[PDB]
């Protein structure tokens, strides 16, 4: 089976707008087959553990509307998954698609030698969009690249000052590339890949005393902390909100020891929590801010690491100290610029507050009626989670919701949690449908427990 | 000055424009320079200065002109002998890659990552078919440095249960800038500010099987057994360093003998550039893990791919979330890659890279004979070439004199005396000639400038 | 002069029991010069900062009585330094010296091939002397070597169980060799020698909640703690007593997480705090116990690492995994066997309880009279300390006690603190002289303060 | 039996000069039982492996003459083991014994506060005994401690110069404490205790071009070599001699790269290879020289780390940066001073050369005659080794020599290799008797093999 042949077959497919029954039967077969053979058979077994019958093999085909996805069988799903935080402004958002299309006609990828205007524009726009002294931007292609950039900026800055240790928090997720993975907290994701970067240590999230104890003990032993890295709200941890004033406290702790504050808003950024950045809630200015996911408007891959001139200036004397081939390419920038405009124009941060208040109320309500299955519902803005009592119940919830054509999924660090992360553009009727389908799934699950 | 809203709307409107007033052009250029200084990196403005003449430093990128040319905001058109450091193998805005991407953008650009996505499966089947021997499984990411992190993690996951933790790379090597990849990357400049890096990384001189065998033997004796060796078939940012014929095969045998894994970083050498689809096909070395990026995205999308045997990729099956990526293998990028593979094969671009590379290098080596004055030597394999000069400053002047002639070149990350020549594989034969003529005129100018300077 | 001439001159001096006034002048001259030129000019600077006038030049010549040292000028000192904790049964304790001579008559060092009986005899005595399941002994030559053996036993036991992290406490001193140094906590002793062993972390001494957090956080990130190591009371730290129930809580915490408990009793051991081992105040059984200093009766150098058979067994398959050339030699063992015998016959640990109480009563009294100069006095048995308001006041105390012919000295991890650490054999008569000497010292100190 | 009872019993044994037959049988029975239950049962298994019948349980009792040992049964063994390099001047050497007794009469251990004279005298004597600029001494208690001190000297010196990597050689043995173990090279000794000190790498012994490549690649990547450590002759490796001029080429390579040279003469030191130090053969001055074993005259444990003023001065500003409690105690200084005297007075390095050649000639003839059992014989001075065709043949040799009351034992990195390391004071008749015994042993071995 020649490689030309495979590529020609794929090009032929990419060009099909719609599939009929026999085309769908064949594409679904090839995709399951090739997943087993060339991608990961484990992912097939995973889908089985959160669906019922043939739903494991559901193959994603196209955007339906701003907030829906369609599989190869025409089945349309309401998206409460959001690509795990990617689709803040909806699927194929017309303003974003348009911007990308326009730039695609001029030049999608830059030479990396001439001065590329959209890099300059997005960095200007980001400077203005961010708190206080956050002034300089480095663009890359993902969240983990955003965090590697942050760790490196911290390292270049703190190294000549004698500081090499990094503090993160348990529950934290910061990416799976090996530097970012040193900060990431989940044991099962870390252990096979040890030894990781030396001098990374963890303290309980939300616990200012434990953090202070770590910075102070490190000082005593001559292992002074370079930087503290944390999410404002833990995402893959299961949507964990810290106590009030904790972020402000972590900011003061860091100034006190002369440590840098790195804030990872790859997941909480771009309006999802009810404000453009989750740090704007306590009005805290980190030294380095990590952005990705939704920054590309659900159309492009992109990441950005924004810092103070003070810190970022370590990159000035030699601008090749940290580089990236694709980072800040014109297509990625056009997507990011469109997304920032859409967010502001349509006041989507404010909408996420409003829609999130509604949905979490409906979720807390269902939690009360079904403590039979549901432990608790947490959230802020359109970042929410339902924590069930067992692992198996949460898997059954995902399964039942799937049958009702609502797409949800779990959390990387938390086995008992299903997330709810819809596009911020989710319509008021669609929020009603989601609570509706949530109830029905809970009811069906209850009935299954009595059934078994 | 403005709010983010006003800034985004200004950029959004500039994005829609196709051409520029003279006063619109002048305005934009002053913006780009100003914001590069205030919000990107003023040091980059300075680097552009040291490799240009006059306000050349502030040439601002506006659009692709043809397959092999770029146009700035002033309508100046440049023959691209930089190729985005190995990105534009099939040219700028190649119609088959643009079309595939545009068609997928109409369906779905990014996936949920939850449902099975069809193009991931197709690109994975296609790469299986494209790759030598037992390379069977593909992990998709967003960059070359991400590609190499995936390689290292795969090796780590496989070798740490077998009690092996040491990674051997080579000096001169460039494997990426993220902290995992940076640990294998070898340039002192790039490494020291971020130390300590990953433990267990050791380096031997490139292209020296004698030294590499000693390394692995010593590591075995002391109980610090070698998990994997990582190398580029040809060192790119190192200054286009060709290993002696026999090297890669010897590396394969050695890895076989000690039970080390062999990682080939073909992020720059891959997708046709050296005269084959992959530079390892030259000696027919099958690696345990193959890294791709740069040109795999067709010059339209960012993509990286890590391909490995089922034996090694295995480690990811029981828990498929052991290594993941949010954007990796998205439909837009998969389309761009499948398009690219098709074009490379249809238009037989690897074969073309061999013909055009022979001519171009033959041309440069002749010029080197003529100016021992300024040039040390010219080297290359297919369309991956470099010209080494006597001084960094002679080199910087070549880049500058070339830029004045509207031919784009640039240097290499681990060798300052070296100017890379990395044109699209689609560079026309006439353009090949033009580039040699441009290079000749530049060298003569340089000779005169050094004359008066002494 | 040749090496031979130097060896002969020094062999001549060793045979001399007493010095002419002229021989004395010349000896004190050569000793100061050779310290400068061949030992450490800096140790001469240190002594000056804690003596007055030419007192810095004092050169030690012989034991006087049990509790007494005599310099080269015939000047005699009551020893309240105890060699920083080695002279527990006094200077040249007759039973210990006798054991050592008798063994020297037979065989001072062993072959390491044939079975050396005194090693079997010492290992038997210590198994009988240690609480609970502590059963096997590895003999070495110092405290720091004793801690190295302990880290290795934990490493060899816990590495196959997937655990590599070590928790120690700030203020801790566990030795200066590079493995022990990784657990030793003073910044100033650690920085020039970094990178030390990886995987070592520090929590505050005496704070159990912080220790639970470190064990728990390590468990969460896959960095599971192999062992916890600590002194029951911190010596060099400044005689830092933990809360009641702390040591026991650490034992239960280790049990809970399946970490090994290492107890560093190099200073506290052999009767020093009022019991044979300080771990006996709460009846705590560590998995590994480290001994040295006083174990050699103030006559020989020796160390011992005692462990449960569960832990020590990691050395049975290949008894050559950890070894030492001089460890467990006949003279070291004779000395230790004599020391154990003397401590038990004369009920010396119990004496240390009584005399420590009485001595700490004198110092607490003086800290009452002189808040002028003194922060507080503390102690457990005969391991006591006086904390002063300043470093210099403490240095002044040390100099005044010296002028008063009572030998004291400072603590490695606390600059405001003067140890009082006399032989357990100190008479009540001398206890009262020591308390008078300290009052006179404070009297002169207060005066000199109000001169300025 | 109680701890007190155990100590009393041991003390009576220590007093008894002779043992009758059923005193022996009781003691022997004890020694084996206590080794089993409180020391290490594996030592019994190893000793069985290199003995025959009731030979495993040889229990040693006193020195016999200068060069012999007697066990509890009255069996006298000629000592070709030398305690693995300790007994350069024999067992209970009168001059060293007398120096020790005289010092025990005054002060066996010091306060560590007053200036102890014998530390100054030994440091002066060693300065005059050592090559060139080796001037300052740090005294400790073992070989592994003097390597520890050497690594720290280099670290303190090289850390501020930006260099942190250490190069050792495969085959090497430098001690078993975790710092020294990082440079020790046998896999068996290292693996279970990893992670060790970071930044330690190994190159093949005697191959200068391999060492240049490592030093050079390290520099390229920003991981510059702080220091190189090696033995002049590898001892535990199997008595591995380097090419002539290698040692000089390492000195020059270090000069060239600005790395420190550390020479480990813990085994080769104090006369054994024909000169006082094996570096004297090629006139090499290391920056740091390590000594132990024979430095203590076969009576005391001691170690020394001697360095140039350049290097050692990193300890002047803060003389407490590296310390050890027992290091340089009067008893150990007295034993070293006497050793230096005996070695020089009795011209014993010269004797080591003569007896070395004679013994090596003898083994070389036997190798020649029994190529069925013997691979080859190597050596320099009284450091020698016989390599056999396999392990078992080597073990049979050791066992046969033991039956003939000649004591030999293996090496820790090489299992086919038997070391021959007698006192430098071995008589010429004893030299001849060892060669005859080796012959009788080999003959019995060939015959043994014949039957099978
Ligand atoms: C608690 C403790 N551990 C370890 C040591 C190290 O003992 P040494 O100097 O004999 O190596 C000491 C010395 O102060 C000590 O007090
Ligand atoms: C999603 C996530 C990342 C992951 O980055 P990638 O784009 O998947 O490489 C990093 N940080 C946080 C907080 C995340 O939620
Ligand atoms: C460019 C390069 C990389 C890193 O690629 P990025 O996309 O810039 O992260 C890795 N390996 C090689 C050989 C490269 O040339
Ligand atoms: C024996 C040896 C050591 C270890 O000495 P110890 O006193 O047992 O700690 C160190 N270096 C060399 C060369 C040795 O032979």
């Amino acid at each position: 089976a020649s490689a030309l042949a495979c590529s020609a077959h794929a090009l032929n497919l990419i060009e099909k707008r719609t599939l009929d029954h026999e085309e769908m039967k064949a594409l679904n077969r090839e995709v399951i087959e090739y997943f087993k053979e060339h991608v990961n058979p484990g992912f097939l077994e995973y889908r089985k553990s959160v669906t019922a019958g043939g739903d494991y093999g559901a193959v994603e085909w196209q955007a339906g509307s701003l907030n829906t996805l369609v599989d190869t069988q025409g089945q349309e799903f309401i998206d409460c998954l959001g690509g795990f935080g990617i689709f803040n402004v909806g699927h194929r958002n017309p303003v974003v698609v348009s911007a990308v299309q326009n730039q695609l006609a001029k030049q999608p990828l830059h030479s990396q030698e001439l001065l590329d205007p959209l890099r300059a524009m997005l960095a200007k726009t980001l400077a203005a969009l961010t708190p206080g002294k956050l002034k300089y931007s480095f663009f890359c292609n993902s969240g983990t690249e955003s965090v590697e950039a942050a760790l490196k900026l911290a390292k270049a800055y703190q190294s000549p000052r004698g500081k090499f240790t990094f503090i993160a928090t348990s529950g934290a997720f910061h990416g799976k590339s090996l530097g970012a993975l040193s900060a990431t907290a989940k044991s099962t994701f870390r252990k096979p890949f040890m030894p990781l970067l030396p001098g990374f240590r963890h303290v309980p999230f939300g616990n200012i005393e434990a953090m202070r104890t770590a910075l102070n003990e490190c000082k005593k032993t001559g292992d002074d902390v370079a930087a503290v890295i944390l999410e404002p709200i833990q995402g893959e941890g299961g949507v964990i909100l810290p106590p009030p004033g904790y972020l402000t406290a972590v900011r003061k702790l860091c100034d006190e020891f002369g440590a840098l504050m790195i804030l990872d808003e790859v997941q909480t950024g771009m309006g999802r929590t009810g404000k453009m950045f989750a740090c704007e809630h306590e009005n805290v200015q980190p030294d380095i801010l990590c952005l990705a996911k939704a920054l590309g408007g659900g159309v492009m891959p992109i990441g950005a690491t924004i810092a103070t001139e003070e810190v970022f200036s370590v990159l000035f004397d030699n601008p090749f100290l940290h580089t990236t081939t694709f980072g800040g390419n014109p297509l990625a920038c056009a997507a990011a610029l469109a997304t920032i405009n859409v967010l502001l124009e349509q006041n989507l941060p404010a909408q996420a507050e409003q829609k999130g208040d509604m949905l979490l109320d409906g979720f807390r309500q269902l939690a009360r009626e079904y403590p039979d299955l549901v432990q608790e519902a947490r959230g802020k803005g359109m970042l929410m989670a339902i924590e069930f009592v067992d692992n198996e119940i949460g898997y059954n919830f995902a399964s039942e919701m799937f049958r009702q054509r609502v797409l949800v999924a779990g959390t990387l660090n938390n086995a008992k949690t299903i997330r709810i992360e819809p596009p911020l553009t989710l319509t008021i009727e669609q929020c009603e449908l989601v609570i509706k389908a949530a109830r029905k799934a809970l009811a069906a699950m209850r009935v299954s427990v009595e059934e078994a």
